[PDB]
């Protein structure tokens, strides 16, 4: 609540958080965005850039040997944006808002797990990048921990035209089964609820949810109402 | 006002026999063993993570070397922060000894692994980043007052290994000491080697001799140890 509101907005492979979040941010000067840096990579540019696209690139190519050495690079460059404008941005504002595309939190509990729950990683990768994940995450007291979540909800057919839509050649080959997988542990720890997190305030963090099936690049105004009302709760 | 050493040196050089021969002169001195060295043998979650890693690591470098050097080094970090945040309470003279270093972690294991083609550029890029932050963030309170080089040659090595018996180690051959070796004269003797870190420009270093067998004869070394915590 101190002093920025941190929002993370979640959901499957293109469900449309980037098309939602640059929304956001045009209504209100009290509101900013911090975008996945995967999001970025799939694209001089700097050392981060470069790196990104280069990781990217392999894990797409052989990721039993790359998910490793994928995620914890994602996670550090996310809590390193993240970091970066918290104090950075929003210094003089009534209800400042920081939305987040994605978070430390899908970034273990979707990709990472189901990356080993898929042979990518094997269990003593699977176990150091816990170990560095929670050593780190606790290093933090209550700065970068949300006051809630927007889980953007989609199908995975949704999802897989709106990749071609995009038309990354490299997602071209993302199949739709895959998807689901992310989709199910999505709906899993977001909705059902299932999931248990090594931190223990996600079980309390309230949790706003939105069906995002229905093109709404023109039509947004009930989405973004939800989003306020949701808002003023926290 | 805790005063932190770092002691260097190549594989089975004598750093571990050294620190707990110095740990047992006086209360006042403190001692952070190396995590690597901890796997190198119930334990813990970090130690079966850390004894697969290293395994993995004599099987497969070219695979596991990347992960290896995360791992060694974020093991190192924490290790040193609970030595500094909960011993050497709160005595008149603090001195913790730490085995080998973040820097040493960086520009001499990660360093040569990359330029033995055991890292490509992307890992090593990724590891370098990964440490100029992990270190800023986490790391600030862990800056060196001193540096001790513990020099012994890659024979003098070789010897020790065997003589430690880790049969695990018995197939390093001469050949990886020798490296080792190297990169730690132009770091620590010349003083070459240059850094991100500035402060580590300035830092002490006293240079020991090992060569000769100190077991039971050590009292000079610690004498010039006394002597240049004193300059301090
Ligand atoms: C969508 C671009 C990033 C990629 S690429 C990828 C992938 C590529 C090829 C694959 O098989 C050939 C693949 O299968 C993994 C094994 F099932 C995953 N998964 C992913 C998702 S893992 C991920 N982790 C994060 N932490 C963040 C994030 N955005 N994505
Ligand atoms: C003492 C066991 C740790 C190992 S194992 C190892 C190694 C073993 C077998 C190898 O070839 C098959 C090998 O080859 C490297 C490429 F020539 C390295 N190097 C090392 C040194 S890497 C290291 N990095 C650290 N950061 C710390 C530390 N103590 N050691
Ligand atoms: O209502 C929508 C939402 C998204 N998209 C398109 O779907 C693709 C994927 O959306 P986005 O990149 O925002 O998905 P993300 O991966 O960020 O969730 C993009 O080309 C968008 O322009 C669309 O046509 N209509
Ligand atoms: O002056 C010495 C130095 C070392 N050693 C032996 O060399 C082996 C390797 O030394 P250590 O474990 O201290 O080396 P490190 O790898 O820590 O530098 C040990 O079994 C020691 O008993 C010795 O006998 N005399």
């Amino acid at each position: 609540g101190t002093r920025i509101k941190k929002i993370s907005i979640e959901g499957n492979i293109a469900a449309g958080k980037s098309t939602f979040v640059n929304i956001l941010k045009q209504l209100s000067e009290d509101w900013e965005v911090v975008p996945e840096p995967v999001a970025r990579w799939s694209n001089e540019l700097t050392m981060e850039q470069k790196n990104g696209g280069n990781v990217l690139q392999m894990m797409y190519e052989k990721p039993e040997r790359w998910s490793f050495t994928f995620q914890t690079y994602a996670c550090l460059s996310r809590i390193r944006a993240q970091l970066a404008s918290l104090n950075g941005k929003l210094k003089d504002a009534e209800k400042p808002v920081l939305f987040f595309e994605r978070s430390v939190y899908s970034d273990r509990y979707i990709f990472a797990s189901n990356l080993y729950e898929s042979e990518s990683m094997n269990e003593t990768e699977w176990t150091i990048y816990q170990d560095w994940h929670d050593w780190m995450n606790n290093q933090f007291g209550q700065s970068l921990e949300l006051d809630g979540i927007i889980y953007l909800q989609a199908t995975p057919e949704t999802c897989l035209h709106r990749i071609y839509l995009r038309g990354r050649n490299e997602e071209q080959g993302i199949p739709l089964e895959y998807l689901e997988k992310l989709h199910y542990k999505h709906e899993s720890w977001l909705l059902h609820r299932t999931l248990k997190t090594n931190f223990d305030y996600l079980q309390e963090v309230p949790i706003l949810t939105l069906d995002v099936n229905e093109d709404f690049k023109d039509k947004y105004e009930s989405l973004v109402e939800k989003v306020k009302e949701f808002l003023s709760t926290l």
